[PDB]
């Protein structure tokens, strides 16, 4: 969202195991209001999955995700 | 509902309160936020962040979901 007074997607803990690549389409990185600096991998399904960006998987995971 | 979803939480409260007529519903944002809150979800499903505490929202909810 625009407005500064809607809501905005949080993490309070991160995925431990990779969930299947194939099934990752976007990411996006929550708001640096939240409190936890995580990325949010957006699956198939459109589930929000919280992950840590600090982790090899995460990390190469994302990059998997460039253009 | 995993502990791993995301969350939607508030940051900022609606300082003018919105048309009542375009509240279809509301819900409390999850503990695990570091601001209490009211959501009224809109008609145009936005996300509006609203404190608890004030009057309208108080007498919003009161005569909301019936």
């Amino acid at each position: 969202s625009p407005y500064s007074s809607d809501t905005t997607p949080c993490c309070f803990a991160y995925i431990a195991r990779p969930l299947p690549r194939a099934h990752i389409k976007e990411y996006f990185y929550t708001s640096g209001k939240c409190s936890n600096p995580a990325v949010v991998f957006v699956t198939r399904e459109n589930r929000q999955v919280c992950a840590n960006p600090e982790k090899k998987w995460v990390r190469e995971y994302i990059n998997s995700l460039e253009m």
